[PDB]
C-alpha cells in the first residue's frame, strides 16, 4: 500500500484506489495501473523531472529501502493477476529486487524526488509505474 501527495493530488495504484478516490477522480489509466484523486490538504512530495536510472525504493515486505538500477519506462508484458488479465502495461520500469503484491504503492526516489510507485513483480523483479511524464502534477 502507499501514495504520492503532490499539491492537491493523491497518486495511487489504480488497483488499490478507494471510493473517495474514484469520486474525486482527476485522471486514471488502466494500462499504467495509475489513479490521481483531488485532496483537501496540500501535499509535500516533489516529483522528479529527470531520466535517472538509479534510485532507492521502499519494500514493505522487508521493511527495507533498497538501492536499484531500473529500466527506462516502456511497454512490458505483465502476467495475469487478481487485478488485471495478462496485458502490456505502459510507462513501466523494471529492477532486480524483492517485492510481493502487498508492496504496491512503495515509492521509488532519485536525487530529484519521486520517480514512481511499485506496481508489478515476480521472479526476483520489481516493476514501478513512472509518474515523471505527468507534468501537470506540479501545477
Ligand atoms: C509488486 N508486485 N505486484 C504484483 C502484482 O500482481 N501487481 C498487479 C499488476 C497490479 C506482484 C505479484 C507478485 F507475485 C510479486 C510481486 C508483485
Ligand atoms: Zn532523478
Amino acid at each position: 500500500s502507499g501514495a504520492i501527495y503532490v499539491g492537491n493530488y493523491r497518486v495511487v495504484n489504480r488497483h488499490l484506489a478507494t471510493h473517495n478516490d474514484w469520486a474525486n477522480l482527476v485522471w486514471e489509466d488502466s494500462s499504467r495501473d495509475l489513479l490521481v484523486s483531488s485532496t483537501t490538504a496540500q501535499g509535500c512530495d516533489t516529483i522528479a523531472r529527470c531520466d535517472c536510472q538509479t534510485g532507492v525504493y521502499y519494500c514493505s515486505s522487508r521493511r527495507k529501502h533498497y538501492p536499484v538500477s531500473f529500466s527506462k519506462p516502456s511497454l512490458i508484458f505483465v502476467e495475469a493477476s487478481e487485478y488485471y488479465p495478462a496485458r502490456y502495461q505502459s510507462h513501466l520500469m523494471l529492477a532486480v529486487g524483492h517485492s510481493e503484491p502487498g508492496d504496491c504503492g512503495g515509492i521509488l526516489r532519485c536525487q530529484h524526488g519521486v520517480v514512481g510507485i511499485v506496481s508489478t513483480g515476480g521472479n526476483g523483479l520489481v516493476g514501478f509505474a513512472d509518474v515523471r511524464d505527468l507534468l501537470w502534477l506540479d501545477e
